[PDB]
C-alpha cells in the first residue's frame, strides 16, 4: 500500500549505504524497468511506518544489505513525479549473497566512489544525485 503526505507527494525513503564510516564509497542498485542505468535503493513507506524502519527495509529488498543506520539527510521531494523522500545515512555491515530483488527481477548492485555515483546520477535521477551535495 503506497502512502501520501497531505498534498499527495508519495512518500518513500532511503538509504546513502556507505562502505565505512569514510562516507568515500556507497552502494548504488540498477533501475528496475532500465537496467542500464543506476539509482540509489530506496521505496514507499508502508502505513504507519517510522521514515528510518521504512529505509532500512528497503535497502535490504533493494540492495541485499544491512547496516547501522545514521543520520538523516534531509528530506527530497521530485516536483515531475510527486514523491518525498527522507534519505538517510547507512554504514554497510553486512553483504547479503541472494537479496529479494536479485531473485525476483535480478536487480544488480555496485560500489561507487561520492565522485562517480553523482555523475551516473545526474542524467535519469538529479535529485538523487543532490542527495549528496552536502
Ligand atoms: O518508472 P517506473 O514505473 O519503472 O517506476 C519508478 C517509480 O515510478 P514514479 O517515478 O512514477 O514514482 C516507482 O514508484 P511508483 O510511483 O510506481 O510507486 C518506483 O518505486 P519506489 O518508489 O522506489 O517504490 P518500491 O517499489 O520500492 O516501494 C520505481 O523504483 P523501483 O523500486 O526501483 O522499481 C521507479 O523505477 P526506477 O527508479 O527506474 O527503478
Ligand atoms: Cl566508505
Ligand atoms: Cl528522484
Ligand atoms: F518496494
Ligand atoms: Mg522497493
Ligand atoms: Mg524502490
Ligand atoms: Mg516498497
Amino acid at each position: 500500500t503506497r502512502t501520501y503526505d497531505g498534498d499527495g507527494y508519495k512518500k518513500r525513503a532511503a538509504c546513502l549505504c556507505f562502505r565505512s564510516e569514510s562516507e568515500e564509497e556507497v552502494l548504488l542498485v540498477s533501475s528496475s524497468r532500465h537496467p542500464d542505468r543506476w539509482i540509489v535503493p530506496g521505496g514507499g513507506m508502508e502505513p504507519e511506518e517510522e521514515p528510518s524502519v521504512a529505509a532500512v527495509r528497503e535497502v535490504c529488498e533493494e540492495a541485499g544489505v544491512k547496516g547501522t543506520l545514521g543520520r538523516l539527510v534531509g528530506i527530497f521531494e521530485n516536483q515531475e513525479r510527486k514523491h518525498r523522500t527522507y534519505v538517510y545515512v547507512l554504514i554497510v555491515t553486512e553483504v547479503l549473497e541472494d537479496w529479494e530483488d536479485s531473485v525476483n527481477i535480478g536487480r544488480k548492485r555496485e560500489w561507487f566512489k561520492i565522485e562517480d555515483a553523482i555523475k551516473v546520477l545526474q542524467y535519469h535521477k538529479p535529485v538523487q544525485a543532490s542527495y549528496f551535495e552536502t
